[PDB]
């Protein structure tokens, strides 16, 4: 029942059965031919006794090794290679989700967990497929075949004295559990001691201040003493643990192998059957670890499959929206948008705003306010619940999010560089037209070409795998350039010039505002220095808009102290 | 040669040889009796042929197990418990050093490294002593005895074909190295892939904004496919590693054990000799892993001893030196004092300041310019290569200045809550609590108890481990009270945080200013609150110190063009 989702997930990558079935059958044949080795060995002993049959068999035996290896080789590869083909394409699908699926909010839950999914659960499924399931089948067949060979081989006598040994050795596991618990409490006490010293030593200043060492050291004398006491206990426990694993195992060997002594002394004709029995003893000892590891790993594998099937669900609606792109220079309206992230949690409520075409709009409010949510709903990253975004004849619901977001240029305060060469950011967003080498003039109108004219190579200027060898205030110029050179329709900025120290601020403004002041702008602001240039300001508080109009008129009308106090406190 | 420091370090805790020698002898006897076991197992097998004498001797084996384990217990216990007696004592010594030894600058180098040195490194030494050296001796004795027994037991025939097996199996180790290298490069490429996705996924806002998923997805296709390619390679390598092991070992078995078959078919009287040999086989395979682990761990253990002896070196000798501290109220003069960290990097240079019996003395300056070092220089955390400090030249530094430390009223950001209660802080002050019967009403006089009157118990009130549940100002006031209640002759203060500015600072200021109306103080807290609380200033720049009088004349002379910068920066 629970394996049906896993089988379906494997079926998602269909190139599986045709060679996987052959690989599994090949491994079964490998196990079967492996079970015939000790039978050949048991005939070889009698041949060596006399001589010539021994030479001939020593040969044949060699053969039944190499094929047993050789075939097995072509077995595991035919599995293992296919295992990668099972994983790779699977990752493919997951990637085809984890970039197409995530509407921004879905990716705001946990980026680290999501990235760890497609790098750990894939490995877990690979281990389950390539080794663990084949190991399970191989171990099951090997164990049952060895048992049946020992039944038909003897009079269920040596087999009986063998199978009795695990029954008595079952008592060994509780000793192991006791040792594990004692050891674990030992490291627990060690961690407590380490915490005590990591609390005392960093505060050595106060200890030295009042010559208190005579008592502080005293505490340490307690600490180690506790450890010592605990140590004594484990030693005593180890005194009863150490020999016991050594003891019973001795008996176990003497219980079984020496038992075969009868069979080779006077009981039966077991001279070579004894070496065959020892070979089968190794044959059965080998796969127990594999079988128990598979039985343990099955739960982790099914959990990984559950996370995969959870992630694979749902899909974005870029094409589902439609295709109604046009001049897209109409004024924007917000009407009674009332939602945050949940229907019950109303971060925003009953908001209406007007933004005229070609008019600069800025947003001011507290950090805990709805400024960020307002910005993300303007960029349509959040699906509206009840409020309406208004353009000519209500086209936003069918305004081709691909094309609508194409018309939008974006820039943020963080300005994080996408790692790689500078050519990545140079050509990013220029899809459907490489435009040849006109990028240089687009850069120079943005005042970035002259700045970057330090010019190591213009394409080998790699920001690095971590993207760290560039100033934080540097990416603003290239971001403005890339926004302007393809999408000069509407731009959105999020406090990208707060910390440029009024020197890079002027440098980036004399490009941006000079080149694109004729287009619609939406701005999230942190300072009054950038809102004076804005024709319209919107003040957010308590999840509601309470400020409309020009900076001075709104400031005198309703902004007043409600904004002076906050802005000066930020200044202070 | 290199083991001489380790032997000396063990000798530092002398309760060692008397029982360790007996434990080693008992372990050797255990090895001998274990080696004797398989010889007994042969006669019992000729006896299993005989029947009666076999039952009687099958007995004796039981005894020679219960002794073999039994004595071994009293061996390992005597080796283990007594072993702890070293480590505990060793830690003892370390603690007796790690509090007496460290002058403040010695502790400034590292804190977590030292607790690692005193816990994990002691654990390594314990693992060397209690098990690894006994493991080495046991393995050597067992291997030599097994070889000698097989020599005197099988004349150059079975032993030779046995020892040939490791010679051929030596080729396995290069295969293991190849597999390990391939696997390691596999996780390296996996880590590279994880880094790529950790670069990309957090940037999903920008990725979606420019609707470039179509190309970004391509990058993912470049990633997994590479892994797939690499995976294919390792699979091929795995195809040539898996069976080969299962070949080379298995042939080995039939190379030797099947060989023993001839010895029991027509060779000679090997019926019980075969089972004795197969049992010696495990008896010799066991200690190989132990001897290898000991050889690997010897280097780590000798490094452990090196770190131990490095830590134990040198000791702070101010404890006994010095005498005749009676008044602690004569004028103090600093003159010609210059020291940083090394004779070529003097942070401080030829400075002189006078405090006399004045009310206060405040140090002002840029961060790192000398404010932080003078605070500890006055109260002797560092011993400078500097001029004399005229307190009579502290009687030419002949005061018992370790005992003079019972004059500090150290103030800081604090939160140095050692142990876990307020009564723990009381116990911390047990230096001279012979009059502890009357100190709590002094705390009432110290104005603290009224604030502490919100007491849950006040006799066992837990401050929480690491002290993360108390207000900062609460620790401020309680520390001030605990300092002043006995030894208020000298006050140390250094404040760098102003989170709870108004209430906490005003309360502590009024309380202290009431509570040292007749004592000299040293304070470095802030620009202007400090001076309106203290009314005297000193200023340090580039090491050099200057100041004479109250704030106003210092500003008129020195602060006219320098201190306004600090005022504006702190106002920001
Ligand atoms: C005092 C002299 N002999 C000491 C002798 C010992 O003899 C052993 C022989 C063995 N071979 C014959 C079947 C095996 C497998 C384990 C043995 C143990 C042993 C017991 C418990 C855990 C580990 C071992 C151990 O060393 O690990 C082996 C997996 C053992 C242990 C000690 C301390
Ligand atoms: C392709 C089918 N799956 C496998 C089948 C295997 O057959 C093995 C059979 C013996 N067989 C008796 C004929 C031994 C000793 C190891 C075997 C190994 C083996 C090889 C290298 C290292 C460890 C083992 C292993 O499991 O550890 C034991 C040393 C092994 C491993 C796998 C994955």
């Amino acid at each position: 029942s629970k394996l049906k989702p896993f089988f379906a997930l494997v079926r998602r990558t269909n190139p599986s059965y045709g060679k996987l079935a052959f690989a599994l059958a090949l491994s079964v044949v490998t196990t079967l031919v492996s079970l015939l080795i000790p039978l050949l060995t048991k005939q070889l002993v009698d041949g060596f006794s006399m001589s010539n049959l021994s030479g001939t068999q020593i040969g044949l035996i060699a053969l039944v090794f190499f094929v047993q290896a050789g075939l097995s080789a072509y077995a595991t590869y035919a599995l293992n290679y296919n295992g990668q083909k099972i994983i790779s394409g699977l990752r493919e699908l997951l990637w085809k989700k984890l970039i197409k699926l995530p509407v921004s909010y879905f990716d705001t839950n946990a980026s680290g967990e999501t990235v760890s999914r497609v790098t750990n659960d894939t490995m877990v499924v690979k281990e389950l497929i390539t080794t663990h399931i084949s190991g399970f089948i191989t171990g099951i067949i090997s164990v049952i075949g060895s048992l049946t060979i020992l039944f038909i081989m003897n009079w269920k006598l040596t087999l009986l004295v063998l199978v009795v040994v695990p029954l008595a050795a079952l008592i060994l596991v509780p000793i192991g559990r006791k040792m594990f618990s004692i050891s674990r409490e030992t490291q627990d006490e060690t961690a407590r001691f380490t915490g005590l010293l990591n609390q005392i030593l960093p505060e050595i200043r106060l200890v030295k201040a009042s010559n208190a060492e005579d008592v502080e050291y005293g505490r340490g004398k307690m600490g180690i003493s506790s450890l010592f006491k605990l140590g004594v206990r484990e030693a005593k426990v180890q005194s009863l643990v150490g020999p016991l694993i050594s003891l019973v195992l001795m008996a176990a060997l003497v219980a079984v192998i020496g038992y075969g002594g009868m069979q080779v002394s006077s009981g039966e004709l077991t001279a070579g059957a004894l070496v065959a029995f020892i070979l089968y003893l190794f044959q059965i000892i080998m796969p127990m670890g594999q079988i128990t590891t598979f039985f343990t790993q099955l739960q982790k594998s099914i959990g990984a499959t559950e996370r995969m099937i959870e992630i694979l669900a749902e899909e974005e609606e870029d094409t589902v929206t439609g295709k109604q792109i046009e001049n897209a220079h109409l004024p924007i309206q917000l009407d009674r948008v009332s939602f945050g992230y949940k229907p019950d949690q109303l971060i925003l409520k009953e908001v209406s705003a007007v933004i005229e075409a070609g008019k600069v709009t800025a947003i001011v409010g507290p950090s805990g306010g709805g400024k960020t949510t307002l910005f993300k709903l303007l960029e349509r990253f959040y699906s509206p619940t009840a409020g309406t975004i208004r353009l000519g004849d209500e086209p936003v619901d069918t305004y081709s999010l691909e094309s609508w977001r194409e018309h939008i240029g974006y820039v943020s305060q963080e300005s994080p560089l996408m790692s790689g060469t500078i050519r990545e950011n140079i050509c990013y967003g220029l899809e459907r037209d490489v435009t040849d080498a006109e990028i240089e003039k687009a850069a120079e109108m943005a005042y970035a070409l002259n700045f970057i004219k330090e010019l190591p190579n213009q394409f080998d200027t790699e920001v690095g795998e971590r993207g760290i060898m560039l100033s934080g205030g540097q990416r603003q110029r290239i971001a403005i350039a890339r926004a302007l050179l393809r999408n000069p329709s509407i731009l959105m900025l999020d406090a990208a010039t707060s910390s440029l120290d009024s020197q890079s601020e002027k440098s980036v403004q004399q490009a941006l505002e000079v080149l694109m002041e004729g287009r619609t702008t939406i701005v999230i602001a942190h300072r009054l220095s950038t809102v004076v240039d804005a024709d319209q300001l919107l003040f957010v508080e308590k999840g509601e808009i309470t400020g409309r109009g020009t900076h001075h008129e709104l400031m005198a009308s309703h902004g007043l102290y409600r904004d002076f106090a906050e802005q000066q406190l930020k200044m202070n």
